[PDB]
């Protein structure tokens, strides 16, 4: 009856988003208390994200489509502070709309690769209006859009099917691998998170490092584990809906120089689903079980999740 699963990935792979679809899924969704806690952060989130653009202007040497967009960067800096609070005034909520409306400020967003940026910018940005209404309260989507990087371990536990599931959760970011093997014991099964969207990004903490790349350095060194000889080993390439609006604009030959194919997603996709596999050693005797995912989609993280539970079942 009782199931120990652990999520491993590099830094933003969607793992800590798989928690909280459990909660929705399996529990009754987070509670009014619950989302009220998440205020704060879905608003942040919003700052950093504006700013993090309006930083990266000066750096790319971007300028401001309309020109009193200056006063309007000088007084977001001015009211800043009381979104981190949980407050977001009318005054603030304009001066960040305008900003995002301007061409200079697109055109930077535009260019995020060339920076780091949260995936949630233009999900929060476009969405303005409702999260600054007075009385906000976020909603289950909004929870889910939250970025906080995780330390420590976080534990999770529900139960689904008759069983017991003990979920574990863990930093991907380098200066928390060093906390992955105080996870080792008794896993029944490990769920690798892989962004497919990454192809084209760096490492926060190295601007030369492909995050692929390390994401493949991590899988091979997982996969082929001894320890988890007998562990089932579930890949899910995540963040699918970025993958297949960047594979029209972004080459895939940025990580993979030798890649032939078209850009389109079912064909990318399915060539970095054999990139990954092929790195394990033991293919006769040992089986990855593979899903594309979004994690923020709670219909589809419900069916998959259903599909691996039935693995689990027959399996472990
Ligand atoms: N659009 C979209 N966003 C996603 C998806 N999966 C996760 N996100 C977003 O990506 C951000 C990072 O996700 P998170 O679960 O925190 O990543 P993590 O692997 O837990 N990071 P860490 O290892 O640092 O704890 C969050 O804003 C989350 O909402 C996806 O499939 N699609
Ligand atoms: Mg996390």
């Amino acid at each position: 009856r009782e199931v120990k699963l652990l999520l491993l990935g590099a830094g933003e792979s969607g793992k800590s988003t798989i928690v909280k679809q459990m909660k929705i899924i399996h529990e009754a969704g987070y509670s009014e208390e619950e989302c009220k806690q998440y205020k704060a952060v879905v608003y942040s989130n919003t700052i950093q994200s504006i700013i993090a653009i309006i930083r990266a202007m000066g750096r790319l040497k971007i300028d401001f489509g309309d020109a009193a967009r200056a006063d309007d960067a000088r007084q977001l800096f001015v009211l800043a502070g009381a979104a981190e609070e949980g407050f977001m005034t009318a005054e603030l909520a304009g001066v960040i709309k305008r900003l995002w409306k301007d061409s200079g400020v697109q055109a930077c967003f535009n260019r995020s690769r060339e920076y780091q940026l949260n995936d949630s910018a233009a999900y929060y940005l476009n969405d303005l209006d409702r999260i600054a209404q007075p009385n906000y309260i976020p909603t289950q989507q909004d929870v889910l859009r939250t970025r906080v990087k995780t330390t420590g371990i976080v534990e999770t536990h529900f139960t689904f099917k008759d069983l017991h599931f003990k979920m574990f959760d863990v930093g991907g970011q380098r200066s928390e691998r060093k906390k992955w093997i105080h996870c080792f014991e008794g896993v029944t099964a490990i769920i690798f998170c892989v962004a497919l969207s990454d192809y084209d990004l760096v490492l926060a903490e190295d601007e030369e490092m492909n995050r692929m790349h390390e994401s493949m350095k991590l899988f091979d060194s997982i996969c082929n584990n001894k320890w988890f000889t007998d562990t089932s080993i579930i890949l899910f390439l995540n963040k699918k809906d970025l993958f297949e609006e960047k594979i029209k604009k972004s080459p895939l030959t940025i990580c993979y120089p030798e890649y032939a194919g078209s850009n389109t997603y079912e064909e990318a996709a399915a060539y970095i689903q054999c990139q990954f596999e092929d790195l394990n050693k033991r293919k006769d005797t040992k089986e990855i079980y593979t899903h594309f995912t979004c994690a923020t989609d709670t219909k589809n993280v419900q069916f998959v999740f259903d599909a691996v539970t039935d693995v689990i079942i027959k399996n472990n």
